[PDB]
């Protein structure tokens, strides 16, 4: 069906889009902190204390994968990163200032995107 092609060919522009911001909230994060998930090995009571763990390389999966239906589903894993940051590591650790920073940094794009998600549909 004709149908079912032009919503893939919404989804895929869509992950375009979505391309384009992860790679804008990335740059926020020029120590990649986020860049990869947190080693269990490295952390092993990690998962006791995070229940959903959440990294930049592991959303890029998801994003080739075609796996975002909307931004909404885009923003709940970009703030289980942040969130996720600032339960485990302490106020006065570079680790929560990290995720402070990106959330203040991000906010600003993930606005504008918004805005583009709409406008274009």
């Amino acid at each position: 069906s004709m149908e079912q092609v032009a919503m893939e060919l919404r989804l895929t522009e869509l992950t375009r889009l979505l391309r384009s911001v992860l790679d804008q909230l990335q740059d926020k994060d020029p120590a990649r902190i986020f860049a990869q998930p947190v080693s269990l090995k490295e952390v092993p009571d990690y998962l006791d204390h995070i229940k959903h763990p959440m990294d930049f390389a592991t959303m890029r999966k998801r994003l080739e994968a075609q796996g975002y239906k909307n931004l909404h589903e885009f923003e709940e894993d970009f703030d289980l990163i942040i969130d996720n940051c600032m339960k485990y590591n302490a106020r006065d650790t570079v680790f929560y200032r990290a995720a402070v920073r990106l959330r203040d940094q991000g906010g600003v794009v993930l606005r504008q995107a918004r805005r583009e998600v709409d406008s274009i549909g």
